């Protein structure tokens, strides 16, 4: 029963968000996921006005890697389309919760040949922590779309990389 957020305008879920805390239930994820640090995330508009551009910048091993996407959007505000031709996946995003200006909750779905489909849930912040309320509200709507306690994780702040940096 996912649900896209009431009178989502996207227009506003446009800029800066910090990664604060995920859980999946996708097996790769569940083994790497406490390894993740609070990362960057850029929306902004894609190629053409039907996408929108994602930029991902977090620590990994040693250095500060960039990821790099183009979501379509879809016949429904708040959901993202992203499909890896190349790899026969799709994945299909969510914003479940949000105000803003201060937190974001993501959802997606990811569907492969070769897997059940998954769903990881990610939590945003407009800056690098938010209240303890927050992580809360997190906890339960991921563990309502049936991600386990056991599969979420809060994540350390360490702090922020930009790509080109000396």
């Amino acid at each position: 029963n996912i649900q896209v957020q009431e009178n989502f305008n996207i227009s506003r879920i446009y800029g800066k968000w910090y990664n604060l805390a995920i859980g999946s239930t996708c097996p790769w994820l569940k083994k790497i996921m406490d390894r993740m640090t609070v990362s960057t995330l850029v929306l902004g508009e894609g190629a053409t006005e039907a996408e929108i551009s994602m930029t991902s910048t977090r620590w990994r091993k040693g250095v500060c890697e960039e990821t790099s996407g183009a979501y379509e959007k879809t016949d429904t505000d708040g959901k993202f389309l992203y499909h890896k031709s190349k790899w026969n996946i799709t994945m299909e995003s969510y914003v479940v919760h949000t105000n803003y200006d201060e937190y974001a909750i993501f959802l997606t779905k990811k569907f492969s040949r070769h897997h059940g489909p998954t769903i990881t849930a990610k939590l945003y912040g407009r800056a690098p922590q938010l209240r303890e309320t927050l992580l809360q509200d997190f906890r339960v709507v991921a563990q309502g779309v049936g991600i386990p306690e056991d599969s979420i994780f809060t994540m350390a702040d360490r702090g922020e990389c930009v790509p080109g940096e000396q």
